Formats: C-alpha cells, sequence, structure tokens
C-alpha cells in the first residue's frame, strides 16, 4: 500500500490547493464543458473535473487531475506556484518541509483510518476521533509546524495521537504571576497532573534539591523544553535561578491546537495549555477575567441559556517575568467538556462534520441516520445550536468570538446536537467600536487587552470565520445527501430570520450587523498563507432567499 | 550550592585571563611580590600568579578580585567584548558556551568528590576519560553551539551517560561503502546489537518492506533529532529512506564527543558518528593513509622498538546522490585500543597528566608513585614513548601528527607509560614541502587532499601542538613535585640528544627540523577562538635549558 497511498495523499492536497487558491482568486479556472475545468499556470496547466459549489469554491476530483503527464504530485505544485507567489528559495524551502510534513501527517491518517466506516468513527471515543480529524480545511500545509521533523511530529502532534510526560521546572515566587481563581490550589492541580505515586517521586526531587516554599512547580512541554529552555534559559539554569527537576505525572495527548493537550492516564476535568515557540503578560492574565464575564452573560441572557451554550473557563494562569520570560514560560489550565457534560453527552469538534470516511459516506450522514430525523430537522438543530449564541452574544453586546471548527464543540447525545461548548477566547475576542449600553459590564482590564473594531470589521468572524470557514466545507456533503446547498442555507436563513422576529427590539442592532447583504466582502490576497480592487463575492444567505 | 558556583566560576576567570594574557590580547603589569594586575575598559584585574617557562601565568584563582564585582566568567565576557569586537549575537553565542562549561564543570565537581588522585588512577578507564576537565587551551571547552541543558546531560562525556543509536534505512546505489579484509556488515551489526535487539530490528526490517537492495545506516539520537529527520523529511516522506528507530547496545562520548565506546558490550570496535554542528575525499581515503602509516611502524625499527600503534579504520561510509548528504550521513568504525593492548596494560589519554584531585594532588604523581620509579626516570621513559616516534616520523618520512592531550593514548602498566597510540589524524595530518624517497610509497590518493607544507611551519604542529599544548600543562605539576620546569626540558632534550645521536644519517633532516632554535615562532591570531600578523618570538625552553 506504499505505493498506492503515496498517490492518493499528493492528489488530494494538489486538489485541496487547487480549489483554495482558485477561490482565493491566485487564479481563475475556465470553463471546458461537460463538468471539465483546466486552470493554467506558467508552465504547466492542470486539467480535471470538477462542480462549483454555491460559495464559488470548486469540488475538484482528486482522480480525475491530469498535469500533462507529469506525476500528480504537491511538490511539482509548489515548485510551479514560485512564480505566481514571488517565493524566494528560502520561502519555498520552507514550505517544503511544511508541504512533507502535511503528506506524512496525512498518510498516518490514511492509515489509522483504514477499513473505518462512518458509523466505526463517529464510535471512537472522543479524544482518538479528534486527533483524527483532517485538519485546517483552509491552509493548504495544515500540518506543517515550522522546525518539526518527522521526530516531533510523531511525538507530539495530534495525527499521531501519541502520547508524553510533561517536563517540570521550579522556579521563585517572586518571579512568577499567579492568577489562580476560587477555590483551586497548586495542590490540587498538582493532584490533576499526578498520581498520589509520582507526587511522592516529584517531592523527593523537590527536597533532594534543596527548594523549599519560596519555589513552584512549573510544567513545561517536552519539546518546549527540550528545544527552547533547556537551551535560551541556560543562563538561568546554570546561575540556580531556574531548577530543572525532569518529567514527572501522567500522560497527555495532544488537541488539534497542539498547545492544549487533553489527560489520556486520568479523566480529570482540566486541560493543560503550554507555550510552544515555533515563530503579553497582560493579555494571558485577563482571560480568567474574560471567561468570569462571559459565563455570567450565558447565565443571565435568557437566549443564552435557552441555547445551552457553555463557556468553558480558564481558572487558573500563569507566567514569569524579569519580555522572552511571558511567552515561553507559563500554563494555562482549561475546563474539559467532560466538567458539564451529561453522562451520555459525547463531544466533538465541529470540523467533524466535514469528514468522510474511505467509501465517501459523510461522517455527518451518520449522525443523522442515528439521530431518527430527516436532514432538513437535524441541520435546524445544529443552526439553533451554534449560530444563534454566537449572532446574539455579537448584536446584543457587540461582542465577536472567532467560530473555527477546531473551537466549537458539540455536546452530542445518540446523533444530535444538544448544546455548544466554547473555549477560546484571548486574542480571539474582539469588541465594536460602537457604545453599547450592554458592555458598560465589562472590566477595563479585558476592554484594554482586546481590539474594538467597526461592525464591518466583526462580520467576517462570523461570515469569513465560520460560514466561509466551516459551513462551505459542510453543505457538499449535505447535498451528497439530498439536500441541496441552496436548501442548506435556507434553513440557516430562516433559523435567523426566525430568531431576529423574536427579538424586535433589536431591529437596528441587525441593520448594523446584516448577514444578508448580497455580497461579501474579501479579505485581500496580502502574503498568500499556505500554513497553519473593491472585490466582493455573492452571499448564500441572499442568494437562497431569491425565488 | 554558593560554595561550587564561585569556585567553577574563578577557575573559569582564571584560564581565560591567563590564556588570553599569553596569547597576548594584554599584559598583565606586575605588582610585585608575585601579584599581578590586568587592566581592561573599565575594570582592573588583580591576583597572585607564578610565570612559567613558555611565559604563560599560572593563576592563584582564590586571590582573584575585580574591584567590587562579583567574580564571575559572564562578566569578564562582557569585559571581553570591546577588547575582541564582538557583536551582541556572537557575545550572546559566547554566552551559552560559557554557561555550557560551568555546567559542566559543576558535574566534574560533583562527580570527583571525596576522591584522591590514587583514587582516580583506579577507575574504569572509561569513566576516568569522561572525567578528565576537557581541552586546556580554550576558554569555554565544553560549548556545543545549540546544545543546551538537556542534550549536553544525555550526550557530553562529562556527564557520563549512555544512549542508543538511531538506525537508518539507505538503498546501496545511495551509498560508498569501503569495509575492507575479512569484516561484513553482519559482523558490524552483531558489533552493536545483541541477538534479542538484531531480531527486533530485523522484524522493523520486513514491517517496512525492505530487502538486501538497503543497507542500515546507525546514526546519532542528537544528529537524527536536531539535523535529519528536519532536512532529510522530503526523503524520508518519499521513501528514499525509511527511519528504523533505536535499536542496540548503549554508546558512551568520548572526549571527541563524534566518537563513542559501546558501554553494554565490550567489543573493541568504536563508533563515530556525524554531529553537525557548526569534500567527501578527504573523509573517504584517510583510511588508506591510515593503513600506509601501520605499514611503517612495523616496518621502521625505531618505531617497532617504540611499540607505537596505529588504530585503524576497517569500515567507513557515507551518503552520495541527492553534499549535504557526505557530511551529515556516514559512519566509520574506528579499532578499540584494546585490540592492542595487553592484559596487564590500561589505557588513558595523555591529558590525564593534566589533572589534579580536589586537594590539588597531581595525578601524575600518583602514576608515579605506583611505579617505584623516581620522577626523573618516570618523564624520560614518557618523552621516549611520545616525542620520539613523532619527531622521527617527522625526520625521516616528512609527516607530521597533531600531538595534543585529546588524540594520545597511553598505554599504562604498573603506573609505568608502555607506548603511545595514536587515532583521530584524518585532518590534523601534514606532509613537507620536499619530496623524501621515504615518502615516495605514499598513495597519491592521499597525497592530494593532504596540505603540503615547509619545514619551518611543519615544526609548530610539532613545537605547539604537542610542547606547548600539553607539555605546557604538565611541567607545572612536576614542580610541584619537585622537578623544575627548567629541568623537566632538560630530560626531554636528552632523550631528544640520546636519540639523534644513534640516526647520524639523519644529520640533515634534524638541521631542517630542529627543536633547538634558541626562539619559537608564534602565528598571529586577529580571529581568537573561545570554543573548541604575528606575535613577539617566543623562548624555547629546550634552548633554555642547555645554557
Amino acid at each position: 500500500m506504499n505505493h498506492k497511498d503515496w498517490d492518493f495523499v499528493n492528489r488530494q492536497l494538489v486538489a485541496k490547493m487547487l480549489a483554495e487558491l482558485e477561490y482565493e482568486q491566485v487564479f481563475h479556472a475556465e470553463s471546458q464543458g461537460d463538468g471539465r475545468y483546466c486552470i493554467n499556470l506558467p508552465g504547466a496547466q492542470w486539467r480535471f473535473s470538477a462542480e462549483r459549489g454555491i460559495w464559488g469554491w470548486l469540488w475538484i476530483d482528486a482522480q480525475t487531475l491530469r498535469c500533462a503527464d507529469e506525476p500528480v504530485l504537491a511538490q511539482t505544485l509548489l515548485m510551479q506556484l514560485k512564480p505566481v507567489l514571488s517565493m524566494s528559495d528560502a520561502t519555498v524551502a520552507e514550505h517544503m518541509q511544511d508541504l512533507y510534513a502535511t503528506l506524512l501527517g496525512d498518510l498516518q491518517l490514511l492509515k489509522a483510518r483504514r477499513g473505518l466506516s462512518a458509523s466505526d468513527l463517529i464510535d471512537l471515543d472522543a479524544d482518538r476521533l479528534q486527533c483524527l480529524l483532517s485538519g485546517h480545511p483552509k491552509f493548504a500545509f495544515n500540518k506543517g509546524r515550522r522546525g518539526w521533523g518527522k521526530e516531533a511530529l510523531e511525538r507530539y502532534a495530534p495525527e499521531y495521537a501519541n502520547t508524553f510526560r510533561l517536563h517540570w521546572l521550579a522556579v521563585k515566587r517572586e518571579h512568577m504571576v499567579w492568577r489562580c481563581d476560587g477555590s483551586l490550589t497548586i495542590g490540587t492541580l498538582l493532584a490533576a497532573a499526578m498520581d498520589p505515586q509520582e507526587f511522592a517521586r516529584f517531592n523527593q526531587v523537590w527536597q533532594d534539591n534543596g527548594l523549599d516554599n519560596d519555589w513552584l512547580p512549573l510544567p513545561v512541554h517536552p519539546w518546549q523544553w527540550q528545544q527552547k529552555i533547556s537551551l535560551d534559559f541556560i543562563a538561568d539554569l546554570a546561575e540556580g535561578r531556574m531548577v530543572s527537576l525532569g518529567e514527572f505525572g501522567d500522560l497527555w495527548l495532544a488537541q488539534q491546537s497542539l498547545r492544549t493537550l487533553t489527560n489520556a492516564s486520568r479523566q480529570g476535568g482540566l486541560d493543560i495549555k503550554l507555550p510552544l515557540t515555533i515563530y503579553p503578560g497582560k493579555y494571558i492574565a485577563a482571560g480568567p477575567l474574560a471567561s468570569r464575564w462571559l459565563q455570567q452573560v450565558f447565565a443571565t441572557d435568557a437566549t443564552l441559556k435557552q441555547s445551552g451554550a457553555v463557556i468553558l473557563g480558564e481558572p487558573a494562569a500563569g507566567y514569569v517575568s524579569h519580555y522572552r520570560y511571558q511567552e515561553m514560560l507559563g500554563v494555562i489550565w482549561r475546563e474539559n467538556p467532560c466538567r458539564w457534560l451529561k453522562p451520555d453527552e459525547s463531544p466533538i469538534l465541529m470540523a467533524t462534520l466535514m469528514e468522510c470516511d474511505e467509501n465517501n459516506q459523510p461522517l455527518i450522514g451518520a449522525y443523522i441516520d442515528r439521530s431518527g430525523l430527516d436532514a432538513e430537522t437535524w441541520l435546524t438543530q445544529l443552526f439553533r445550536v451554534v449560530v444563534v449564541p454566537l449572532y446574539h452574544l455579537l448584536c446584543r453586546y457587540g461582542v465577536a468570538l472567532i467560530a473555527h471548527g477546531q473551537n466549537i464543540t458539540l455536546a452530542m447525545k445518540k446523533g444530535v446536537p444538544q448544546r455548544v461548548l466554547l473555549k477560546d477566547f484571548q486574542g480571539d475576542m474582539r469588541l465594536v467600536k460602537d457604545a453599547f449600553p450592554e458592555m458598560d459590564s465589562l472590566p477595563q482590564e479585558v476592554r484594554d487587552v482586546t481590539a474594538r473594531l467597526s461592525a464591518d470589521y466583526l462580520i467576517h468572524d462570523l461570515q469569513t470565520g465560520h460560514f466561509v470557514t466551516v459551513l462551505r466545507f459542510v453543505s457538499p456533503l449535505m447535498a451528497r445527501l439530498g439536500v441541496p446547498e441552496r436548501r442548506f442555507y435556507q434553513l440557516l436563513a430562516a433559523v435567523l430570520s426566525d430568531y431576529m422576529q423574536e427579538h424586535p427590539q433589536m431591529s437596528a442592532r441587525f441593520a448594523l450587523f446584516s448577514l444578508f447583504k448580497p455580497q461579501i466582502i474579501r479579505v485581500v490576497l496580502n502574503p498568500v498563507k499556505l500554513t497553519w480592487y473593491l472585490e466582493d463575492l455573492q452571499n448564500p444567505l441572499w442568494l437562497a432567499t431569491r425565488d
């Protein structure tokens, strides 16, 4: 299966690259009629069969790809793009490593997902299913990670689903900022990361190094310790300002975000997020107060209460001071979904709904079959669970949240989405420049670290961020299950129309944040990102409402 | 421990100041009563010292004082920034080399606690080599570019830790393999893997669909971790190279860092692997030079009488096709001294004779006390063992060999050096401009790539390489045991004098290669190296002691 898989993974990636770059208007595909297209580059022509969806984005059949008689390889296409994107020799070598890092991961997913139907795939352990997700749907090399070779990818990247222990440091209390809140204490957090047996071994070394209550334990991602801290802070280690204790405790598993880890040894309700310096103190310390505010909003607001939306909090955070110390040394503790989940509930990332099995059966169809609901009622439930809370939060409180497939978690019970769980706010949270009374409750500590922008800036966080970057990849799979894209977005508009009817006192707010303008504003093609005039395209919400 | 952090910094400052004063970067002004002062921009260094016969200071580190500031190597390095015209990036480079050296010195201080000079010479030969102080000339003799605390502790010799090798598979057609004689790959593999591992290795070999068209290539784990897994990720992703993983015996690093000893099973074959930290004809043709010197030492009677041994390289390999592949992927198998030692003989590096125990008791004195010999006869033996063979090789055959403490092994028997074993000299060797008939026998494959030199400059390889870089650090320990430096070098001259008197047919050769000229030339060093134009002429101790 060596040669067969290598060709399949290269074809899938070439098709992903061509389709997204054509949607970004880097080049324009010419119709050859009969569902056949060609895309012309300098010194090469790509021919294939495709169908153009409601967003203007091509659904390319990877098996039909032809480049004359050259073998279909992503490496070949990348070299053909050097003149198109005006890349230096070094910029190409960087993308090669990101390119080959992606093919390696895609080969792993192909091997690990073999013989598994969509029904099989949705029955995996939630943490294993998350590991097997294809990754970010927009970026060409979505598993490239600067400086990570085959060893680091396999040990720490999620698509390999390997586990590892954390490295532990000791730091003087006067050197660290600690924002732990509520009933949590260091001993509790340590108990979440170490079983009583490892905590004793940890304490033994703690006393063997002559440390006392003036020092605090700091966990460190082993890659961060291996590549950055053991070297960049070697002076602090030799002088004694910091002490390296070694690896202790439970085994951890990487999520799609790579920096946030799930405990695989003991399901304890707290995830951990650690620095990974691949490519400050105020922003990291305000999150615990931003979560506390959004939690109060979702509890009070009836519309958000009724949607079931959950705000996963950050109860504890830390970093080092006396700027490099702050970004590279620190820890954040996050609330695991299992704290808020019912016994029969299971979490999935919404990106799961973009997946298909070996035989191109969408996983979303597997959920629908198990729900016993017809597709239309199932989609309506999904839209009321996901889009209504986010749009209501924006129009009422002037608050925008990044709504991607990898930071939206769905609670699933017997194939139905029960409610949404949100977890990422910090650098991803934005506010409206307008002064809404409903925003007066926000602490200044958060206002100063969060960007405030005009309404048209914030729509994209929901149009581009959720509709273009998530729904664009779900509606084609529904079209394959008997729900055309036109109908798909009719249901979304109806959920949004019904919702706005129910809040006539916000008539003006909805005009200020309209999702039904005939066009959507584009993001300029400023340096085309391949790794994790006034131009506009047609809005499916407006297009599907017209006779 | 504050006490140890002060000791290591004081010892390092003294080494830096003395060696830089000898290099005439600055001059120590005598203040009388054995007290010296060294003036730098913005700081003065005062201390007591005794200047030796080479003009190199012996500094009492306890007497170090620099105005108010605490004696730290970090402080001195910043004070040298203007003196050596170092950029901010070069300084940060040397800081990591500096603290990496202090870390190693801290380890050596721990592991050598409570151990007398007699105790030290009783240690296993491999452990004793690990506990050596390192290179005596360079300020930061344990700095290795890119190596942090983790990398140092796992693979550097001063920590004495062991590790398994990584193993790759490469196609025969992409490899130059020059195994010779009876040796085969199966033999070499059996030297690196016990039966249970050889079988677990062969399973992974088959699991990757490999056959006799591929060859195993061992790789240093740091080399795999940091360089190959990333730089050659394209080759791994495409299948030109296959990563098999770690297998086999545990290996221990030598002073050269790249050459390793088998610590699990003594097999008599050391391995030398690439470490790309800072073209193929050099690495490849040298073994024909070792085989040639082996023939010279067996033929020549003077060298047969000395017992000098040339350690061979019976197998070597590197990759070619698709430069980088040659330097970064390859292996050299070296003969271990034990293949040529007698049961009653133990090996030590000659650098061992520069060491003292905690109480400043020289280890060279311990070797003497066991020998039952007076110091003077012991030294005569050492000089006959080490200097005579190297000097004879030069005068008769026009061949000069690097002769520093780290590449000179001594065969020790009841405290007495019997003979010398020579190892790493693929690129430290030099030949004379003249055409000597005794040299016609040298393979042109060697002659073309090893640098040619004139006689006057060909001495410095022997004077600077051995006398100034080795004996300069041994004669001070003898003076502390009742053998003044003047006498020390009187004995060396007598051995040479007695030797030359026995070969009067070389009188002209000795004139061209005279070690008794009253002065030594010193090559200017505008680029002063801190990690492992002219200066005023230097007095030749061999001429001084003859007066």
